[PDB]
């Protein structure tokens, strides 16, 4: 197919590497070395400041990392919620993403740890990205940051946490100025053609009708339909915040994303949409898009904290 | 919108007429209004022979009508369930189908009026279209036909009906040498493009999430993940009869259809899937490409019963 | 990537076997076309030569097991303009008779490079002259000639129909298979299936259009590129087929809507999960060419 | 279509408008109703400084505007060529983007004014824009600016520019840092779907098999094949600049864009492609997605430069 020569490169690399497979290694060891292969994709740029706390929950300290920019120009915040299929990543694995984005958005950036499956299953790690909002907000005067000029960033699931706590804001009146699901899962799509001609060999594998991830993830059957599961299929999506969905051309996903995209601007919400095309789910094996379009969205938030 | 111009005229008397208003009709009068519009469609082809009789089922006695073929050159048999999304159509309003097919299939050929939404929900349908299937087979030796040449085809909702029949018939053991779903609703798509793009102003306006004759077809939520109303849900789809999938390129259900011909030649079924240029849904506002699609399809029928 | 399994092996076998100066690889090929479907018993067939000013152009009637109408069906074989024969697509031209149920006339037009554009194209319409002017030996119908052709050959039927209009002689139909009907470079199906899908195209000028061609000024000729055609209405009703995963599909779909949008009725559906001409599916292969068939047969009644 | 809400009232409006009648205007007439148009389209935001002048051609004087960013913080160049089909629009068209465009980039920004159709003919326009790239590079000294830091930038007929003037520099060994075609024209599509499903009714409308604009445009059919007219049937597209080509969606030049940007990759180019949703030709219909477009390069330029 039509790739960008460095992504075939890395696909090739990828398949030939056999990280994941349940003949040899353990779950916690696929976690792990995947992991790994994530944290090394994109270098780090330096920061102002990082900070490394958690917040304290009624069950559970929630870990979160606070992102200084070079230059802090805006009292905006990005809340920044890691992918991995619900099963995997961390603080750790999207660290550079977070550095690039702060720097370009010239402003505090906050990555949240959320407990992961299959040890906690939906909706914990909903709950536990929205917890960390909350937290932001009451602690807006520590931070430095106006209580309107909180946003939301995610990549895959994280894109799902996005899209899942607009709608938790909204049902709690919490405002939120912007939203920004990269690559986003929001919705259980057997029917689109992304889903269907690229699931297979483009580094996101999946197995219809229900994933590896989903099953993990999921209690049962009836999540499946639940909003916050699958916020495509919410009754209403007006009166969510301002946002900016992006998508990638041979991605399963990109359909769905599309979609959601366009619920929105059908829903009156002021919405970007765009597809990067010569690309795979998440810009894996591509480090240069994967800045660039880092760069592309801090600029566009950094215009919304104005 | 490259449609065919004679169908972009129908399109255009179509909306001008308003025949779905709510305000000034009452169901069953729309009910009717638009099975006139359908048995009107395509023009009537003489045939050898056309019998009306009931079927005697445990709760209801099933209408159905047996067309002879003008020539008839095999043992086949195929059951037709009409279209009309659940709540409409009956044997009369595709009449002139069922005509055209036995002629081309050059065998006898089957209409079922099965029992309708609201009145009668999901699963009804479903059950009666597999009994009459079941009725057919035994009564094999009377209707002069091959118990090993039995196939079954439908349009839109009569397309739903022959996926879920087949999945009946596979689990209780009741051969079918062939399956032939046109424009099929097979599954709650909410995320391709077909159905984001012409989901409105192509004679088959569909609302999302949940559409209007979903809602009176279904008893409520749990059903919409039931593989008997979704049947691309299903965990399995091998072992099922050889499939002649047709979808229409303007068609709001068109990848959904393509979906699922694809997942069936992943399970091993032989597939023959394609799209018809130019036309919406059900090749209305045509019935020179409404015909040929049926003397194609009968055409490969009696290449199978051969 | 997601085609029929069958397709999809015989890919992977394809690229492995890598399938010589030109000559021995037009040998070579054909005789791997020749074997690609198995042949259907007919009721006759006959070999004879068309006399034209310059050339014999060979010939082969088909008569089908069972006749029931005079139609006509004149066959253009594929093969880029430069390979296939009367014996490559043999096997299709017995299935289309026996489906139509009438005569079929399969053509073995010059190819370049010996000859070049537009030698083919002419070559294909004389023929039709041809069996128009011997209707009555023939028993066929004057006004129920249809032509049918894969892939090159669906080029010729394109340019063969304009010429036709051209010279106001009356086609009842015309059937291009997987045509080439323009030099296509910006197209989703070009782009994404020029490589690795049996038909490998390089871009902007591939190899078999090069030796088609006589300089680059055929590549707006209309009866090179039809699409390219200022008006394309008053030709013969028409029934597009194209295949999902082919670089062509773009071109031959758009090639159908420009017809519909003539005025002149065409039929136009894509056969899903295969790639060009149906190779590695021998079952679809003649599936297609039993339904087009039934349409002609439907037409000619 | 599900196009953006605010697109298609524009849309509605527009054909309501009827603006495009050679019945009841004459050409000269409709060039200036649709630059008048295109000028308003997008509204103006504020920069350091302007300033127009000529450059001196042996047989012409070429005018330009140099636009300075209200923070200036690198020493790049982005040339703009204008859009509108080779036969309209000017400087004065596209300034509310080419402002945008500079305080983004946070450099200097200066946009052509090339000869336009029917009065010049292909390939006058090429020439002209090649030339203020030229100009550019023997002035960098004057205006403050890296002979290494030289990017094009261009909107439609403006994109076929950026892409063919990059074929030029290439044959002249002229080193830009970057091209940025937008919506671009760069060949002669008959087959693809964008091109026969958003050809009449977005704006954009388009007759087959060659259009009005490319008949004004071109000396005779011969240019059809001419690379500097349809970069996308050149033989090499190898060593030509780092490109940012940006789509839309409900285009018909979508197909032919995105390929020329799958071309570029192939060809070892480094290139950034994107396609903007629900949009069509030129994001024309919703100011705030042009603005946030030309926000998006300008951060992308910053970057390079």
């Amino acid at each position: 197919m039509p790739l960008d020569p460095e992504v075939r490169n890395f696909l090739q690399v990828y398949y030939k590497a056999n990280i994941i497979d349940f003949t040899k290694y353990q779950f916690q060891e696929i976690r792990q070395k995947v992991n790994e292969l994530l944290a090394k994709a994109v270098p780090k740029d330096p920061v102002g400041e990082t900070r490394d706390m958690k917040i304290k929950l009624e069950d559970y300290e929630l870990p979160i990392r606070i992102y200084s920019p070079i230059k802090r120009t805006n009292n905006g915040l990005v809340m920044h919620f890691h992918g991995g299929a619900w099963i995997l990543g961390s603080i750790e694995t999207e660290d550079a993403i977070s550095r690039i984005l702060s720097n370009s958005c010239e402003c505090t950036v906050i990555s949240v740890d959320y407990r992961l499956a299959p040890e906690y299953k939906f909706p914990t790690a909903v709950y536990d990205c929205f917890n960390a909002i909350v937290w932001a907000r009451d602690n807006a005067g520590e931070l430095g940051i106006d209580k309107d000029k909180i946003a939301t960033f995610g990549i895959s699931a994280g894109g799902n946490l996005v899209a899942a706590t607009s709608l938790l804001a909204r049902d709690n009146k919490l405002k939120l100025t912007a939203q920004v699901p990269v690559v986003p899962f929001v919705y259980l799509d057997l029917a689109s053609k992304s889903m269907n001609r690229y699931r297979k060999g483009y580094f996101l594998d999946i197995n219809l009708p229900v994933d590896y991830g989903v099953k993990m993830y999921i209690r049962d059957e009836k999540d499946l339909y639940n909003p916050l599961f699958s916020p495509l299929i919410a009754e209403d999506l007006s009166n969510l915040p301002q946002a900016i969905v992006v998508t990638a051309e041979y991605d399963p996903l990109r359909d769905q994303g599309e979609a959601y995209a366009y619920r929105l601007m059908e829903s009156g919400v002021p919405t970007l949409s765009f597809r990067v095309n010569g690309n795979v789910h998440a810009f894996l094996g591509s480090p240069r898009t994967s800045r660039q379009v880092t760069v592309m969205i801090g600029a566009l938030l950094k215009d919304i904290f104005k």
